[PDB]
This record gives C-alpha cells, sequence and structure tokens, in this order.
C-alpha cells in the first residue's frame, strides 16, 4: 500500500529476496524504488553495504526503514529497467551500444573492488538502466567484504548463478574474489554481443565449456562476436584466476579502446 509518505505503486520483481516496487511520493511525486523483505541479519549486512556505496553506476541507497518483520529499503529507481530487456535472443544488441554499457560497467566494478567490496552475482537481470540508460549496479544481497585494512581474504562460499560463476568457484576451496566478478562480466558481454549464455556452467561436464577451452569459436556464441571483441573474450575467460585479464589491463584492451558509432 505505502510507507510513511511514500505509495508503492508497482511491482518492479519478486523472488527469494522479496519484492521491489516503485515508490512514489504523494507529495512530490518523486520516485524511487523499495525492496521489500520478510524478516523471516542477512539484510544487516546487505543494509551496511548499501550505506558505504556511492557511485553513478552503482543503485544508490537512500536509507531503510523497520516496521515489525518488514524491513524497507528505499533504492534509486532506474526507469530504463534491467539490461536484460537490451538483449535481443540470439542477437545481442549493437556492438556500439555493448561497448559503452562495458565500459560502465567496468567503472562500477572498479569501483566496488577499490572498497574492497565483491558483488558475486552480476549478470545482466541485476543491471539496471536510469532515464539516460547509464548501467547501475544492483542487489548487494550476495556483496561481500574481500578486502580490510588492506589486507585480502579469499572467499570459499558457494554463491552467484551458474552460468555467470568462474570455474574457480566450482573446482577451488579458496578464491581471490577480483576475478571471479571479472569472469561475471565477461559473461555478461558474451550475452550482450551474442544473444545467448555460452554454458550452462563452467564445468568439464559441459559440452560446451569444454569446446571453448579447445578454441571451437567457428560455435555459437562465438561465431556471433566479431573478432576485436572475441579478442577480449578470449583474455577473461581463462580458466586459470591467475592467468586471466585483471581490469587494469582490460582498459588497455585493443577492442575496448576502439572508436564505435551506430549507423
Ligand atoms: C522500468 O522497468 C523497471 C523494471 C525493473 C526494475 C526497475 C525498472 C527498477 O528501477 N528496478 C530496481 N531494482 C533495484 C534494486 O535494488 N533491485 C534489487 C535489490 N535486491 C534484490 C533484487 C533486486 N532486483 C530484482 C529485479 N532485477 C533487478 C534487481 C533498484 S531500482 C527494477
Amino acid at each position: 500500500p505505502f510507507v510513511e509518505d511514500w505509495d508503492l505503486v508497482q511491482t518492479l520483481g519478486e523472488g527469494a529476496y522479496g519484492e521491489v516496487q516503485l515508490a512514489v511520493n504523494r507529495v512530490t511525486e518523486e520516485a524511487v524504488a523499495v525492496k521489500i523483505v520478510d524478516m523471516k541479519e542477512n539484510i544487516k549486512k546487505e543494509i551496511c553495504i548499501n550505506k558505504m556505496l556511492n557511485h553513478e553506476n552503482v543503485v544508490k541507497f537512500y536509507g531503510h526503514r523497520r516496521e515489525g518483520n518488514i524491513q524497507y529499503l528505499f533504492l534509486e529507481y532506474c526507469s530504463g529497467g534491467e539490461l536484460f530487456d537490451r538483449i535481443e535472443p540470439d542477437i545481442g544488441m549493437p556492438e556500439p551500444d555493448a561497448q559503452r554499457f562495458f565500459h560502465q560497467l567496468m567503472a562500477g566494478v572498479v569501483y566496488l573492488h577499490g572498497i574492497g567490496i565483491t558483488h558475486r552475482d552480476i549478470k545482466p537481470e541485476n543491471l539496471l538502466l536510469d532515464e539516460r540508460d547509464n548501467l547501475k549496479i544492483s542487489d548487494f544481497g550476495l556483496a561481500t567484504v574481500f578486502r580490510y585494512n588492506n589486507r585480502e581474504r579469499l572467499l570459499n562460499k558457494m554463491c552467484g548463478t551458474l552460468p555467470y560463476v568462474a570455474p574457480e568457484l566450482l573446482k577451488r576451496r579458496e578464491f581471490h574474489a577480483e576475478p571471479v566478478d571479472v569472469w561475471s562480466c565477461g559473461i555478461v558481454l558474451t550475452a550482450m554481443l551474442a544473444g545467448e549464455l555460452p554454458w550452462d556452467q563452467p564445468s568439464d561436464s559441459c559440452q560446451e565449456y569444454s569446446d571453448w577451452k579447445e578454441k571451437k569459436t567457428y560455435l555459437n556464441p562465438w561465431k556471433k562476436i566479431d573478432s576485436a571483441p572475441l579478442a577480449l573474450l578470449h583474455k577473461i575467460l581463462v580458466e586459470n584466476p591467475s592467468a586471466r585479464i585483471t581490469i587494469p589491463d582490460i582498459k588497455k584492451d585493443r577492442w575496448y579502446n576502439k572508436p564505435l558509432k551506430k549507423g
């Protein structure tokens, strides 16, 4: 119905996380997003993490309010919707659009990693667009601290979404946070340029993944991707996280720096 001065007008999504509604102030007409969670900390950590975020490519956190067993997180509304909906199945989107979104995604991720936070569930469904089609990273429910007091801590928990998770997450007891988020970004880039995900999961039991390791790029989705961006994907989707390209080096990539124009 409504929270304090805000009216909940439309459902922007629902799942195990609860539900997200578009809240409109009856007085000012201002619009924000409200995440409603049933208590039925988990949310405490998410709240603490959101409180430390301040970046143009990260969904802003305005505050929260508790009402019994119900917790309300006030977040930045993104009228452009989910990046997922800009990906035409089997087609993808124009390369210039994909490059722009990728640059913005990198900016957001560099920001997070800079403050010692890893997102852990980067995928098109969690990447939102504002009124100017600027990309914003959302959903910090799986986010965690991987660097504190200049000391890195390896991760061990299994979390994320199979098609987007890095292989080491499935094979190693402990692993570095950063290369996992980098890998997810590479899968997102693949989806944007091909309109399809490369594999159900990055395992040996997965034929699609095995095909990629053997470099069978004459197959989909790789055959749909231009040589320049494909060269970047060859550097990102590297099984060994230690050999995987880092963000500083992604920013030096030929395709990343290629001027593109639609149309
Ligand atoms: C215009 O159409 C839409 C459609 C969907 C959405 C919006 C606009 C919009 O602003 N949404 C917003 N979602 C958030 C947010 O923090 N969401 C969010 C937070 N916590 C867990 C899950 C979340 N979402 C589930 C749905 N996919 C995106 C992430 C902030 S704004 C979701």
